[PDB]
């Protein structure tokens, strides 16, 4: 089941590292975005995985530049353009908070699930991205969001 899960997720040129890695990923994302700071791939990356890698030495920017694109399918950026450049990217004022990114980001990999049709229960869920059995109920709520309202 997880199996087929991460395989759909790497298909997209994302990547889930783990509840642990994922997590301080996604931490050093927004401490470098969440003032407004706008920058390229390249630095984003290099910012988080130097951070990363001697507590998880499984972190290079192969892997990082895939959560970064996990971020970036789900809309999380606010891209600057420039053809004399490199594009740059802003956390949108929304997604400033661990919370919300947070949120989204989870959103999305349920939202990949759904397309690689992929059935997944809440309590699994929780199991997957946490590795306890402690937020199926913040999973519930994601998936009800993707679901025709009451």
């Amino acid at each position: 089941l997880s199996s087929n899960l991460w395989a759909a997720v790497r298909a997209r040129g994302c990547q889930f590292l783990g509840p642990a890695m994922q997590e301080e990923a996604l931490k050093l994302v927004l401490l470098a975005l969440e003032d407004g700071s706008a920058l390229s791939r390249k630095v984003l990356v290099l910012f988080v995985v130097q951070r990363l890698e001697p507590r998880f030495p499984q972190a290079s920017k192969t892997s990082i530049g895939h959560v970064v694109q996990l971020l970036y399918r789900a809309s999380c950026f606010k891209v600057t353009k420039r053809d004399e450049d490199s594009s740059l990217m802003q956390l949108k004022e929304e997604f400033r908070t661990y919370e919300a990114l947070r949120r989204e980001h989870d959103s999305q990999i349920v939202q990949i699930a759904m397309e690689a049709g992929l059935r997944i229960a809440p309590d699994q869920w929780s199991s997957l991205l946490y590795g306890d059995q402690s937020h199926k109920s913040h999973m519930q709520s994601i998936i009800d969001k993707l679901q025709t309202p009451a």
